[PDB]
């Protein structure tokens, strides 16, 4: 008991104590920074010798101690025992380096699934040389290295040396490795922070050559901050501020962090730039990944964010994750994809990126290609698979949430860099345990309503009324999965309820201007098929009394009148017409359900202007004639969250509840004919 409220505060000290990043050590870059000279022919820093010496894993290598991969443990080996060695010291470690490199250096190629550190094709060959210079006793003439030294050579003709003496760009993140350097030019691309591109080894090499002292200066922050040792990219502060709180939403959690999520956002909005931005903040270099994220989140939030920002990333229609380069990842597209759905009408270029991207991905999944180049993760083609299966549009909190926390790796995914390198605050055992637990209460809550709502609809023999039971489940599920919080099963049970008598109603007496009017009548009478309507009306009011005592019981609240008078109105308008207006019908229950007083908007403009654009989306429930249907509700639905995205946070409470009820009128309309495994999900089968 109160473990969970415990486990929502250790989040809740993490979030507020994120400084630059929790990133683990890369064992080659922290070697890069104990080759250092003090300038007395001693370490610059002896806590960078000493993490390696105390670091070392038990075979005898460096490297990621769960996730084993030939690439990582040989650079990362060979680069401590270069450091070691070249200052003579700890020999212990140093032979132990010596032998694990001898015994695997003939495995490099032997894993087929493993992926590439990068620029280890032009890194690894240039330790090596680094080793050789210093007499290391290493099969230097291992076969398997001669196809490297190639690579490296001809890496090096392509790379465009002038345009990277000229202008920020990725290449200086790794120098290290690099031969024709200009230092004087260079200098002049530093980052803000003294590194070069935030590489502590490219740094490291730069100190080197130049002994300048704003690179010492990047070099002593960050050795401190990890006592000795250091991550091969620093700061990372937007990517973990960001990733956080996509992780956190995604997980269903969000909500016990809002305070704390607001300042991430903040912090990240504060360092937002018009191109955009990278993992780190006050970058010249942006990429593609870090800007789709930090978009969609900023524009989600109300933020006022443009999408000029990816402008620069566009290239003949394609999108790519740096400026002047080829890479296109299929991570980066993914939240590319994301981002792009959040598009307000107006915005041109996000409309080519949602083309892009979405047919970038189909034709990945086609060929079997769902693999990424920055991370080793749980369940890539799942997350993927399921993003081009539902789009934002059509995405109900529960239904992605039930789905994510299948596909969340938790604390197992690797991410990769020089070195393959882990992110605890994002990629975190416990985030899971919580939204495990937290989303097995919800479900236990909706089941139990399941159960009442089923019993309510056998009392009032609504079967007879022509509601079938798969069309109560759906109606019931629609409302759960949007709408799914244990603290507001009234809002969930009036929406849930009410579109199953409008149901009833339409069903039984929509045929006709009579019959329409038959039972407008009696409804209001009330308070041959004039008994029967007579009938219906009363489980309507019947239930309608029930809905306000209850709430007026748990929360002194009376709405009997506002509750009335909403069907009122819905009932004058659907008499004369038909099934018009059940999307605002709805809104309206769920804002009377509310236990605030929003109910005074309905008079606002805003409210009038979303009540018909949402009732332009909820169509009468009615082949190519389809297509038609859904592109339609989705230009109306543009509208709509241009409108409410963009809101004081005090009428969003109803802006956000007219794109909810959207929302789940428009995946109906998508998916409502293959529902049963979402469903099944959603709402019967636990996690874990
Ligand atoms: C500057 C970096 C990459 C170099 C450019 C690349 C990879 C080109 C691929 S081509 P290549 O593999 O051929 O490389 P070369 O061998 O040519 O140098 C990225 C450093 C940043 C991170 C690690 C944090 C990522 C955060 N988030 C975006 C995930």
């Amino acid at each position: 008991s109160n473990a969970f409220k415990e486990a929502v505060k250790s989040v809740k000290t993490i979030l507020r104590n994120l400084t630059d990043g929790e990133i683990t050590i890369s064992a080659y870059d922290t070697a890069w920074v104990a080759l250092i000279d003090a300038g007395d022919k001693t370490p610059a820093f002896p806590s960078a010798v000493k993490w390696i010496a105390e670091n070392q894993l038990s075979d005898g290598s460096w490297g990621d101690a769960y996730l084993f991969s030939y690439h990582d443990r040989l650079i990362n080996t060979l680069a401590c025992v270069v450091a070691l060695r070249s200052w003579n010291l700890f020999p212990h470690q140093c032979n132990k380096g010596i032998t694990f490199f001898r015994e695997n250096i003939g495995k490099l190629e032997d894993e087929n699934d493993e992926h590439m550190p990068i620029g280890f094709e032009v890194a690894f060959p240039s330790l090596l040389e680094i080793a050789r210079g210093i007499n290391i006793d290493v099969p230097y003439d291992s076969p398997v290295l001669k196809d490297i030294y190639a690579k490296k050579e001809l890496k090096l003709t392509r790379i465009p040396k002038e345009i990277m003496h000229k202008i920020p760009t990725t290449l200086l993140h790794s120098l290290e490795g690099m031969r024709d350097l200009d230092w004087e030019k260079l200098l002049k691309l530093q980052s803000q922070d003294g590194s070069f591109l935030f590489s502590p080894s490219s740094t490291a090499f730069a100190f080197m050559q130049t002994r300048d002292s704003n690179c010492l200066e990047y070099l002593r922050n960050a050795v401190k901050r990890f006592n000795g040792g250091v991550p091969n990219v620093f700061p990372v502060d937007l990517f973990e501020h960001i990733w956080i709180v996509d992780r956190l939403q995604r997980l269903g959690i969000s909500r016990y962090f809002e305070e704390e999520i607001k300042e991430c956002l903040d912090y990240v909005h504060r360092y937002w730039t018009d191109n955009g931005i990278c993992w780190a903040r006050c970058s010249h270099v942006q990429d593609i990944d870090d800007t789709a994220m930090a978009f969609r989140l900023l524009r989600q939030h109300g933020y006022q964010v443009s999408a000029d920002v990816f402008k620069n990333f566009e290239k003949e229609g394609e999108f790519f994750c740096f400026v002047g380069q080829s890479n296109q990842a299929v991570t980066g597209m993914f939240n590319l994809y994301r981002a792009s759905q959040l598009a307000f009408p107006r915005e041109e270029i996000l409309k080519n990126a949602k083309e892009f991207s979405y047919n970038y991905l189909l034709e990945k999944r086609e060929r079997e290609e769902l693999i990424d180049k920055w991370i080793i993760m749980k369940d890539l083609p799942g997350e993927i698979g399921f993003a081009l299966e539902i789009p934002w549009y059509a995405s109900l909190p529960r239904v992605e949430t039930r789905f994510y926390i299948d596909q969340y790796g938790g604390e197992n995914d690797v991410w990769i860099g020089k070195t393959l390198y882990r992110m605890p605050y994002v990629n975190n055992n416990g985030y899971l345990e919580l939204a495990k637990q937290d989303y097995n209460n919800c479900q236990a809550q909706h089941q139990l309503e399941w159960d009442i709502f089923q019993k309510w609809y056998e009392e009032n023999r609504l079967s007879e009324w022509g509601v079938r039971r798969s069309e109560l489940l759906e109606c019931y599920y629609l409302a759960a999965a949007t709408i799914f919080e244990s603290e507001r099963s009234h809002e969930r049970m009036v929406w849930a309820k009410s579109s199953v008598l409008v149901k009833a109603i339409s069903s039984s007496f929509g045929e006709s201007s009579d019959s329409r009017r038959s039972f407008s009548d009696q409804f209001h009478e009330y308070i041959p098929g004039s008994v029967q309507a007579s009938r219906l009306a009363g489980v309507l009011i019947g239930t309608l009394n029930q809905m306000s005592f209850d709430l007026f019981m748990s929360h002194g609240r009376d709405v009997n009148n506002l509750l009335y008078l909403s069907w009122g109105d819905w009932m004058e308008k659907w008499k004369l017409y038909g099934d018009e207006g059940e999307g605002e019908l709805m809104v309206k229950m769920i804002i009377l359900m509310k236990n605030n007083d929003l109910t005074n908007f309905f008079t606002h403009t805003h409210f009038v202007r979303l009540a018909e654009i949402i009732n332009r989306i909820c169509l009468p429930r009615q082949n190519d004639e389809k297509e038609k249907t859904i592109k339609s509700m989705e230009k109306e639905m543009g509208k709509m969250v241009e409108l409410a995205l963009s809101e004081s946070d005090t009428f969003r409470d109803v802006s956000i509840t007219f794109l909810d009820v959207a929302k789940a009128f428009y995946y109906f309309a998508l998916c409502g004919d293959h529902l049963q495994t979402h469903i099944s999900k959603v709402l019967f089968q636990k996690v874990g």
